[PDB]
């Protein structure tokens, strides 16, 4: 922390605060995480694997400090957030071009992380970075498997929130399904303010999963028989007005049963990304 004069804070909530900060001796402008709290050694090795998984839509996590007991996880910089974009771009929307961009460098950065058998599992519009060049990153990813992390429900897969301990890869997909259509109507597509109104908004809107879409969900820890039935809508409905490509991929990306639920792999090659670009944003830093 010596090495390092603290800028602003742009960030807070899990594992504590992240500053903006210098290099005091390199000139190097990082963002710098300080976990929240020795460090249990098995947090330490996972955090090092970590290090090593570079890839250009994933932040790089520059370096890991652990001294005076304490975790400090330094990562590069990126100017600004996607949650922070969508607001200012929330008059107009973000080009639909832009955002099949930003949908595809995303799943490019969770088809790497997934091929190494890392998850994210708490994705969210504040975790996704953009430069000016026209890239969008993932940060956070691995830290909640490192260090065990057992608050926004919002883009939570059903099967994290009906009790399921061993989830998959799935969870990340499911969760950019819903960034994606947020994107898409300038709305969140799930905001549950409990995690029960979060299972409700789920059903009420892709319908009350049953044994017929996703075999075992009722031997689930948390499933109810008692959940009420309600009867899944369409999504022209849901995201007007992307195309019959976007909402094919998206309906993929939102399968109840994660076995069916699309792979980041695979949706790279849905043919929604077939006239792919990369624009550049109008970023206002
Ligand atoms: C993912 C999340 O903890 C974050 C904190 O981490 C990082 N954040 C950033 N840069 C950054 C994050 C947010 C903003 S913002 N949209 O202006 C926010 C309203 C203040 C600007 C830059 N760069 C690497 C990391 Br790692």
């Amino acid at each position: 922390m010596e090495n390092f004069q603290k800028v602003e804070k742009i960030g807070e909530g899990t594992y504590g605060v992240v500053y903006k900060a210098r290099n005091k001796l390199t000139g190097e402008v990082v963002a710098l995480k300080k976990i929240r709290l020795g460090v249990p050694s098995t947090a330490i090795r996972e955090i090092s694997l970590l290090k090593e998984l570079n890839h250009p839509n994933i932040v790089k996590l520059l370096d890991v400090i652990h001294t005076e007991n304490k975790l400090y996880l330094v990562f590069e910089f990126l100017h600004q957030d996607l949650k922070k974009f969508m607001d200012a771009s929330a008059l107009t929307g973000i080009p639909l071009p832009l955002i099949k961009s930003y949908l595809f460098q995303l799943l490019q950065g969770l088809a790497f992380c997934h091929s190494h058998r890392v998850l994210h599992r708490d994705l969210k519009p504040q975790n996704l970075l953009i430069n000016t060049e026209g890239a969008i990153k993932l940060a956070d990813f691995g830290l909640a498997r490192a260090f065990g992390v057992p608050v926004t429900l919002w883009y939570r897969a059903p099967e994290i929130l009906l009790g399921c301990k061993y989830y998959s890869t799935a969870v990340d997909i499911w969760s950019l399904g819903c960034i994606f259509a947020e994107m898409v109507t300038r709305r969140a597509l799930f905001p549950g303010d409990s995690e029960i109104d979060q299972l409700f908004r789920i059903f009420r809107t892709l319908g009350t999963p049953d044994e017929v879409v996703w075999p075992g969900v009722t031997s689930m820890p948390d499933y109810k028989p008692s959940f009420p039935k309600w009867a899944r809508q369409d999504f022209s409905k849901v995201v007007p007005p992307l195309d019959e490509d976007g909402r094919s991929l998206l309906s993929q990306m939102l399968h109840y049963d994660p076995n069916k639920r699309i792979s980041a792999k695979a949706a790279l090659a849905h043919p929604f990304f077939q006239d792919v670009t990369k624009p550049v944003p109008h970023l206002r830093l």
